[PDB]
């Protein structure tokens, strides 16, 4: 049988009080040999990339496209569940021992993903053209929930999105790829839903001096619409997969005084009885972390904290420039994985500048401890994954964590498959 | 398990049409196989050697970090999967399932074959590598491998004491390429030190080179290890499930019947017809080296007359390459058989300076077409290449993937990239 290397969310610690040192010495980064060739050489798409590991296991999930990345009817859908294993330099490594695909179509978008003991979760949307071409064509979406483990055994079953509790308000029901978790038997994943009525309220904004009306350039902008006739709001899936007693399945909404655009995210476990973390994915016009603590008690709040140390950008400028409310979208993202349970210290994948040359950022509350880079080399990237997770018993001074990016590799106007591994400081004075 | 059912493209006859270039672009297709390979890290793979059976394919390759000079920490990869319609209803190669050996030992040197729903791999155990551990004073062993489409994985040690080589055999070594199972018997390319030096002259040629050819190409054959250590080439015969009873041995390929002591391919044909060969183009010498092998006494390499393609390096060597000298390619070429007779050949090859990835398709000694994998200044290393036709066949068409082993975004070692594409096959 397979030996188990045991290891654990770094989300799941108690946070260190003690001034985290920045690392003097370079980063070693360390083999990631983890999914498939993904097309370099003739320009393949790679999207929604996850990563989520548990106890000496890891799961892996993106989508594949021919030629361009808007071809979600021929799109592919890849799953991968692997081994933390030692190699011959005593590295704990991630290595695949079983893959798995879903050609389209209908196909398998926007899967969520997480490990449960032996076991990935995937929730995903059965679309044709993608969810919201489908929804403007008049076409009626489902869910799916995948599940494969360490034994190679895979099953999908189909979610009647109809039977999930909307309080009577949802008319459709869309998944978003990203870390999902599981707590007390249920599993909680970021979505989108199509409602009857629009929301009231405004949109989560900004103070920022930017020649402008914010506030309306920001509910303008929110994407809360599909159409003058679609409304849509944020919304985390509830689904229970092997709670104590009888749960309804159902979705509850994220206002969208919560977030400033709908987007995508992350849901961070840190255990039983602690409040998840999150991070929502910068895919539009705001260009610093949105990470935090979310609380449902009564109402969905997303506690966003105040993190202004990273900075995204775009290779080229926006009027009026990113961090104020316009049209423009960021062309690459940032993934940030907790620490602790609260957040406090994380670890960032995110371009250096002008959208490009990967680097990881580690931080403490609102401090940068460091930055080291990926690759020092003029390398845009479009979309990430970040996981990181301890030995059992830990080493003394270092954590582990696992980025997948999507990069656009040799002048190739679409991103394929990249990952990469490294020893993570996480060491006092 | 559902899949596209599949047969070597090397098991059929001849086609007796004269066979067109293709005026169409090349359409290629995902093969997404293998892993990520360290591009960001500038990891070292080697040894690719990619193997299709009948809906079934493997593929086995070698990974270090930072540098292609470290087997002591070597890992070792093995991956099978299936041929599998896609949603555009192309068969694509996907795996299933991926194991990894890390040293140390390491397995080196693997041969790659598939029979039935089992992958076979025949490997040479070493810690620094075969040639640096011979050097040493170390010992060699060797291992069956073996992995199935249900994820089952084998290894066994198998003693070189149980290898007949009518004594001669002092250490035997495994080099990376295709194997090919005949009734039940397992061959696969490789070498072995001896007690006393082969006799006879090493394959040359009569180009003028202003230089004893001879001369040359028996001191540059690398049939000397060290300085006392002579070797030979050899072909491996292992039981793998023969119905008679047999002795597993190593058969002599003479010096005389190759340029430069190297790696190669051996090409199933059917049970009843040769197996076909190349030798891998790691020397001096620039043409295909391909061909016929026949055992009736002894191993002989039939080689063909081929030389539509040439090889080249970036920097020319003195004497030119072609002609015996101590240069040596820095980019390989993959052959493989349309039929049984290596009538007709799909290439994969670098156009110029040891770079830009192309397919060559060839009828006898003449090239019909060929098509860029990647028109771009791409250096690569390694190659392996195999060609299948679904069952029933496509009309005018059948199936190819390569693996390469690619020096992306300017990295000084190669990592694995793959392709798959459709390869024009019909008359006229
Ligand atoms: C973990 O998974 C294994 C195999 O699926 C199962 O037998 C075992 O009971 C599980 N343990 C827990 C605590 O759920």
């Amino acid at each position: 049988l397979y030996t188990r290397v045991r290891t654990f969310s770094t989300a799941i610690r108690n946070p260190k009080t003690c001034q985290r040192a920045g690392q003097e010495t370079d980063l070693n980064l360390i083999p990631a040999f983890i999914g498939t060739d993904t097309g370099i050489l003739i320009n393949s798409c790679v999207r929604q990339p996850v990563i989520a590991t548990g106890d000496g296991i890891y799961a892996l999930t993106y989508l594949t496209m021919r030629g361009t990345c808007q071809d979600h009817r021929h799109a592919v859908r890849h799953f991968e569940i692997g081994l933390v294993r030692r190699d011959a330099w005593w590295d704990p490594v991630l290595t695949p021992i079983h893959h798995f695909t879903e050609p389209g179509t209908p196909v398998f978008d926007g899967c969520s993903l997480t490990v449960q003991n032996q076991t990935a979760l995937a929730l995903c949307t059965l679309t044709t053209d993608g969810p919201e071409t489908d929804i403007h064509n008049g076409a009626s979406l489902g869910l799916a929930l995948v599940h494969f483990n360490i034994r190679g055994e895979f099953s999908k079953h189909k979610v009647d999105p109809r039977n999930i509790d909307t309080q009577n308000q949802g008319l459709h029901l869309v998944t978003t790829a990203g870390k999902s978790a599981v707590k007390k038997g249920i599993l909680y994943s970021f979505g989108y839903m199509v409602t009857r009525s629009p929301e009231p309220g405004d949109s989560k904004c900004v103070t920022e001096e930017c020649n402008q009306n914010n506030q309306e350039k920001c509910n303008a902008y929110s994407k809360t619409t599909l159409d003058p006739d679609k409304p849509r709001s944020m919304i985390i899936f509830q689904i229970d997969v092997g709670a104590e007693y009888f749960t309804v399945d159902k979705v509850v909404v994220v206002p969208r005084t919560q977030y400033y655009q709908l987007t995508s995210g992350d849901l961070f476990y840190t255990g039983e009885e602690n409040d998840l973390l999150y991070q929502l994915h910068n895919k539009g016009w705001y260009n610093k972390p949105i990470r935090g603590r979310v609380t449902f008690d009564g109402q969905v709040t997303l506690h966003e904290h105040s993190r202004t140390y990273d900075s995204l950008s775009n290779q080229r400028a926006c009027n009026p420039r990113l961090g104020c409310p316009s049209t423009c979208e960021l062309t690459s993202m940032a993934s940030y994985f907790p620490l602790d349970k609260d957040f406090k210290a994380a670890v960032g994948v995110i371009a250096l500048r002008n959208g490009m040359t990967p680097i990881i950022t580690y931080s403490t509350d609102d401090w940068r401890n460091h930055w080291k880079y990926i690759k020092n080399a003029d390398l845009e990237f479009s979309e990430s994954s970040l996981s990181c997770y301890s030995p059992n018993p830990p080493l003394d001074d270092y954590v582990l964590c696992t980025a997948v990016i999507t990069a656009k590799v040799m002048s190739n106007t679409n991103p394929q498959l990249l990952a990469t591994s490294w020893y993570q400081y996480d060491k006092c004075h």
